[PDB]
Parts: structure tokens; sequence; C-alpha cells
């Protein structure tokens, strides 16, 4: 296996506009299919990139700040990876959705308004070639990547994500680290042929001869881990304050992270933007989508390696040798300058100021059927995507979603165009849940960690738990979805259709 920490943590630039004036930015994204080298040691990897890059480009935007992104499909008119033809027109549909976006509903990449190269063929909730990201919203770390119908697995896997940040500049104020000291770390898992082509199944292991192929799968785990498109990287930084803009980009992937020499993460914002106070934490869990907003503090670990070690499980333990280890830092570079930045504890405005009322509340069960072939389909209140649509909140309004999870494993659920607030988590009796659909409780409601207490829009929803959410859905309405974000799931099923109503 692949040599950890030689290859230099590759730092995406700054996406560059097309046309910007004081009233609008523009900019134009074309994916295409390129080769680039993700280790040392392997030929280069046929990946597909925005703007031919692996990850995309990290755009930059302020809040407010009137933007539009020309997603342009420049691909093959073939994929490269397997397809699974039962699941669900050219072959190659692309789609680009902003996560976090709050988006307009046409702008924000509807799994059904897919395009194929040039927009020669669209799907039936095709609008607009142009996105437009109004960005009326939090500072925070968003990113975006392929939301095509039935192929977001594949698309994704294939190379298709990048990192969007928005700045806020009433937040500069703070002075947390910023610029060269402000960097994302996109985390992706792949496992890799010795030719150095990206191997994703082509269907489970031991396949029943029942099964077609390709047959999707309902879990990916990575041999090997990227972050920012390169395996097991080395970062070196300066002994002081870093602010790390962490993204699991990862199909299925959790991690749960930590430092090796036992340093602290100062845990500054989530998915929705900075906490209101933050947090000292040893380690912590991201699921898929999942973002974290962190300062690291070097200033006591000059000339120190230290791995971003991680202790999760995909389909069996850690391995020591690969997938407990993500990245390394080498604090051997030197100061271009006095560290100004801060780490505060006062961030932001809690949510909890707010004090809207409960127009609803949804119950919303997490299951699952079995298809002809014998395989597990996974569905949101037992709905397929195609089913009329059933989550229909009113613009404007707040809901409290109660999200029941009978089944063996966590899922990150993910709601588009808003975040929202983590309410608690309570066990509840699985086989009595099973047996006769009752909801009994085995022990009492946890509230959030501190973690949790800011604004999410990717929560873990763990098994043999009700979490309970609450939203305000707006401020658009329009066609909009909700689903978990393991990309094999949501393409099999457990993905549908939200309607924010006037
Ligand atoms: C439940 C969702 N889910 C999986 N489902 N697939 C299943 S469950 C299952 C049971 C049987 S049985 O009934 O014959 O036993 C046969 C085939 C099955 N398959 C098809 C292969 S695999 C997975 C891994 C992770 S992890 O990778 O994150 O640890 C997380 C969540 C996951
Ligand atoms: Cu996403
Ligand atoms: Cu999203
Ligand atoms: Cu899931
Ligand atoms: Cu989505």
């Amino acid at each position: 296996t692949l040599e950890k920490f030689v290859d230099a943590l590759p730092i995406p630039d700054t996406l560059k506009p097309v046309q910007q004036s004081k009233e609008k930015t523009y900019y134009e994204v074309t994916m295409e299919e390129c080769t680039h080298q993700l280790h040392r040691d392997l030929p280069p990897t046929r990946l597909w990139g925005y703007n031919g890059l692996f990850p995309g480009p990290t755009i930059e935007v302020k809040r407010n700040e009137n933007v539009y992104v020309k997603w342009m499909n420049n691909l093959p008119s073939t994929h490269f990876l397997p397809i699974d033809h039962t699941i669900h027109e050219p072959e190659v549909k692309t789609v680009v959705h902003l996560h976090g976006g709050v988006t307009p509903d046409d702008s924000d990449g509807y799994p059904e308004a897919w395009f194929s190269k040039d927009f020669e063929q669209t799907g039936p909730y095709f609008k607009r070639e142009v996105y437009h990201y109004p960005n009326q919203q939090r500072g925070a770390i968003l990113w975006y990547h392929d939301h095509a119908m039935a192929l977001t697995r594949l698309n994704v896997y294939a190379g298709l994500v990048g990192a969007y940040i928005i700045h806020d500049p009433k937040e500069k104020r703070l002075k947390l680290p910023s610029d060269e000291y402000d960097v994302p770390l996109l985390i992706t898992d792949r496992t890799i042929n010795e030719d150095g082509s990206l191997f994703y199944p082509s269907a489970p292991e031991n396949p029943s001869p029942s099964l077609p192929n390709p047959s999707i799968v309902p879990a990916f785990c990575g041999e090997t881990i990227l972050v920012n498109g390169k395996v097991w990287p080395y970062l070196e930084v300066e002994p002081r304050k870093y602010r790390f803009r962490v993204i699991n980009a990862s199909n299925t992937r959790t991690y749960n992270l930590s430092l090796d020499n036992g340093g602290d993460f100062i845990q500054i914002g989530s998915d929705g933007g900075l906490l209101p106070r933050s947090v000292k934490l040893n380690s912590f869990s991201l699921a898929p989508a999942e973002r974290y907003d962190i300062i690291i503090d070097f200033t006591a670990y000059e000339g120190e390696s230290i791995i971003l070690a991680n202790s999760a499980g995909c389909g069996g333990d850690v391995n020591p040798e690969t997938d407990a280890n993500i990245m390394q830092f080498r604090v051997t570079k030197p100061l271009a300058q006095k560290d100004e930045s801060r780490k505060p504890k006062y961030l932001a405005s809690y949510p909890s100021v707010q004090h809207e009322r409960i127009q609803n509340i949804r119950t919303l069960k997490l299951a699952g059927t079995q298809d002809e072939y014998g395989r597990p389909v996974l569905l949101l209140n037992n709905k397929r995507w195609h089913d009329p649509v059933t989550e229909t909140p009113k613009v404007g309004t707040t809901e409290i979603w109660s999200i029941i999870n009978p089944t063996r494993g966590t899922h990150p659920i993910h709601l588009h165009l808003v975040s929202f607030r983590v309410l608690d988590r309570r066990p509840f009796d699985i086989a009595r849940y099973q047996e006769s659909g009752e909801l009994s409780y085995t022990g009492p409601a946890v509230p959030p960690p501190p973690s949790e207490k800011g604004w999410k829009d990717t929560i873990q929803a763990h098994a043999g738990e009700v979490l309970r959410i609450a939203a305000t859905f707006g401020p658009y309405s329009g066609r909009y979805v909700w689903h978990c974000h393991i990309l094999e799931h949501e393409d099999y099923d457990m993905m549908r259709p939200m309607d924010i109503t006037d």
C-alpha cells in the first residue's frame, strides 16, 4: 500500500470571475475529464473535474454578493464508472448543487434538472444554464458537487466536488486566522488500482447471481484517504494558529478525527456558520457532507509531525496502516509574520434567541424494502423518490421534524435550502417499533452537545434513536429535496422532494 505523507497538500486556487462589477459576479466552470497524479508513486488517474481540477476550484464570496455560475458539462458521452441501469436519455447527466446554498429553486441543482454535454438534452425540471447564488445567508463553509438523478454517487466519486466559502465582513473583527492561514480540507476516501485508475465497485462482494450487473451497492468504503486530491498528504505549517474548513466529501465514510500528539481542535463553526461559542474538542465525528470550521493552534508544537488520525471504521475497524490516517501536519515553516489571529470564545448570537412558533411537526421514518433482485432499497417514510410529494412546509414557517431511525446504522440527513437547530436525540425500542409501529422510549431526551448548538444542515441520525430538529423554511418557496447524504443510499432511493409552498 501507498506510503503515507510523501506529497504536499494541494491548496486549490481560488476561482477568478469571468466578469465582476459591484452589481454582479459571473463565473464559468466547465466539467472535464482530466488526469492527475493522486500519489508520488502512482501513474496519473483519469478523473472528472470542475475546470479539470480535483477538487474543483475554491470559490470565495461575500455575504449578499450577487453571484452567477454557469456550470457546463464538457465531459465524455460515456461514463467510466459502473452504471446500474435498474435503479431508475443520455448516459452522462450532470447537475451542480451548492450544498448549504440559500438558493432559488431552479439554481439549486435539482436531481432532475440535469443536463448532458453542452446542454444538448435536459431533464424535466431544467430551467436555466447560469445558476444564481444571491448568498443572503450567514458566512459559512459550503461545498459544491454533482447531484444528478441516480448518478450522484458515481459523478461525485469521479471527482466532482469543490469548496465554496461565504465571508461575512462583520466576522472580520473576531480576527480569526485568515488568508494563507485559512485552509480547506476536503476529505475523500478512494480505492485506487495498481495502474492508478479509480476503482468503484461493480457489484457487492459475493454477488447473488440474481443481481444485475452492474449493481449499485449500499455502501462504499475506500482503501485510501485523500485530502484535497492527494493520498495521505502532509502540510507544512508555521508554529501559530490556523483555521481549517473541514469538509467530508466522501460517498459513505464517516470520520472520527483526532491529533496524535493529543492536541485540541477549537471548533468555531458548523455547517450553517459560526457557533455562538467556541468549543475545545479532543475528537469529533464528521459524516458525509458535514463541515467543521476549526482552529488548530500549532504554537507549542514547533518541529513536530502531527498526524490527523481517524478512529471510525467503515465496513470494519480502521487499519492503523491505512484509513486510521488522514494527513500529517509538519510544524517546520518559519513565521512569515507575528500571529495576530485570535481564538475568541464569543463568536455569534445564539440560535435559541429566536422564538418561532411551531407551525407543524412531521414524523419521518428511515426504512426500506427489498427489490426483485434481493437488494435493500432505502426509503424515507416508505416512499420512493417518484411518489407524490409529502413534505410540503409553508414558506416562512417553522417545523419540528422527528426522524425515527430503526435501522442498524447512522444516516446523515440533509435538508436543502435551510439550516436548522438540533433539539434532542432519544433512544427507542426498535423491535417494538418494527412489530407494531408504536414508539416507546427507553431513556430521556439528550440535548445536543455544544458542537450542535449552532446551525446545521446535515445531521447524524443514529440507530435506535429519534432525532428532533427545528427548521424555518425560507426565505424562498419552490421545489427542493431532503435526503440521506450517504450517496449510495441517496441514489436508491433515500431521497424525497420537498415543496416549500406559498
Ligand atoms: C443498512 C445500510 N447499510 C448497508 N446496507 N446493506 C445491506 S444490509 C444487508 C443485510 C443482508 S442480510 O439480511 O442477508 O443479512 C444482506 C445484504 C445487505 N445489504 C446489502 C449488501 S451496508 C452499510 C455499511 C455502513 S458502514 O460501511 O458505514 O459501516 C453503513 C450503513 C450500511
Ligand atoms: Cu451535498
Ligand atoms: Cu444540499
Ligand atoms: Cu442513509
Ligand atoms: Cu442534496
